[PDB]
């Protein structure tokens, strides 16, 4: 039960930092993107500093796919909000495109080629999936 | 006594790591060689599967440690071992001479043979401490 040495990251996943890192297998609508980490005890990718951010670009760099962040807008009347309820800092990036509130459920915000950009929820598209290292 | 390094990919007995970036056959296993690894090896089909998961969102060619001088010589891995039987088909340029010899890649989840001469991006692999 307690662990012989313990791996930082599970099999599959990618260690950088404190955090394990795991590139969805397909697209899928942000909804479910949330419940594929969540089911693994994760959650999506929040960039909380420039390491993370060299890290995901540079990972991110053989690749034209837009892949989903743990990042939403309800509507314009709302803030940009992460998955544990906290704010977007400014000096990160910023979240260019559309929030439309005829979108069905709200605006989420997605990483591709090293910008990040907003869309309808309902669409579908690659993910990351982020959780602490075990160290 | 962690399994692979930062940026590497634990998988199985070993650690996989794609090039930073686009060279010629020759230069790739030079670079893989000085990361104490080796260029990608499929073992089976499993590795292939994992290999085209890692790869899935990108539609770059990454060079593996496949090749032979010319359609005389059967497809063998740096170490020597043959390939297995079943594993995949290699397409392309397979009737082809090339003074460098002709090596493989995947892309798009095909293997293929390219003059050993061109750029593209590779997958080194070496074994994990476990």
């Amino acid at each position: 039960r307690v662990a012989n040495c313990s791996a930082p990251c599970p099999q599959d996943w990618i260690w950088h930092g404190e955090n394990c890192y795991l590139f969805s297998s397909g697209s899928f609508n942000w909804e479910k993107s949330q419940e594929k980490c969540l089911s693994l005890d994760a959650k999506l990718l929040k960039i909380n500093s420039t390491a993370d951010l060299d890290f995901i670009q540079q990972a991110i760099s053989y690749s034209s796919f837009p892949f989903w962040m743990g990042l939403s807008r309800r509507n314009p009347s709302y803030p940009w909000l992460w998955e544990d309820g906290s704010p977007l800092m400014p000096h990160l990036f910023r979240v260019r495109g559309a929030v439309s509130q005829t979108y069905p459920s709200g605006t989420c915000a997605y990483i591709q080629r090293g910008a990040v950009y907003a869309e309808n929820c309902i669409l579908a598209a690659f993910s990351i999936c982020q959780k602490k290292a075990n160290l």
